[PDB]
């Protein structure tokens, strides 16, 4: 996250922590996530297409610090790690970017919702918020493009929607945004999510219900005029999304 606050865990509750285990016992951290049910981290494909290992992923719920037990937190495995089909790269655009990690604790269980666990709801088919509407993201990316350390403590920020009709516009990323992704960023463009944030959350409050109407997926830099965050259109994917859950 560019700009922004530092948050706490208990002001994301859904915020899932996913790090990866490397030949030789480091972890580092991968991407951001969401809970979408006590079973159900809801992520991007691109964050592991290339290292498609569910025994390499470590989950966290409750978790506030790169670096830090948080008092509440709980650490799980990757029971099933679920890419989508048809996942693809292009030079910047991602399609299909969306991927569910079915979360087990050492003992076979989900997520127990606490204080600082708790699910964030779906969004419901054709009902997005309207061009304008200020969202709010969350991650552990870049607090800078030129960094290559990630912060300690997580971030937060508040973006506005973007319509697809601005977003195609030839500054913006012309016809290599679609209908199935969102474009969001800051109208002055000092804050955004950034490299590390991918696979976390775009929170929309939309008819007074806090919705995941997001997944962090791509952009060109971070926080660059008329570049602005792209992310997965979660209400597209409602039918892939209740089909892989169930
Ligand atoms: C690999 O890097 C990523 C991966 C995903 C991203 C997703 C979104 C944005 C954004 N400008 N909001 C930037 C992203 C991003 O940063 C591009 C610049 C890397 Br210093």
């Amino acid at each position: 996250i560019i700009g922004g606050e530092f948050t706490t865990i208990e002001n994301q509750p859904w915020f899932a922590a996913i790090y990866r285990r490397h030949r030789g016992g480091s972890v580092t951290y991968v991407c951001g996530g969401s809970l979408i049910s006590p079973c159900w981290v809801i992520s991007a494909t691109h964050c592991f297409i290339d290292y498609p290992k569910k025994e390499d992923y470590i989950v966290y719920l409750g978790r506030s610090r790169l670096n830090s037990n948080t008092q509440g937190e709980m650490k799980f495995e990757v029971e099933n790690l679920i890419l989508h089909k048809d996942y693809s790269a292009d030079t910047l655009a991602h399609h299909n970017d969306i991927a569910l990690l079915k979360i087990r604790s050492k003992e076979g269980r989900c997520a127990q919702p606490s204080r600082t666990i708790q699910t964030i709801a779906l969004p419901s088919m054709y009902n997005d918020p309207q061009f304008g509407t200020s969202c709010e993201i969350t991650g552990f990316g870049k607090e800078q493009s030129t960094d290559y350390l990630y912060p300690e403590q997580l971030k937060m920020t508040v973006v506005k929607l973007i319509s697809h009709r601005e977003c195609q516009q030839p500054h913006y990323y012309g016809s290599e945004v679609t209908t199935k992704m969102l474009c969001a960023a800051d109208p002055q463009w000092k804050t955004d999510s950034c490299q590390g944030d991918s696979g976390g959350p775009l929170v929309c409050s939309l008819q007074g219900r806090m919705t995941l109407t997001g997944i962090v997926s791509w952009g060109r830099g971070c926080a660059l005029k008329d570049k602005p965050g792209v992310y997965t259109r979660v209400s597209h994917f409602l039918p892939w999304i209740r089909s892989h859950t169930k």
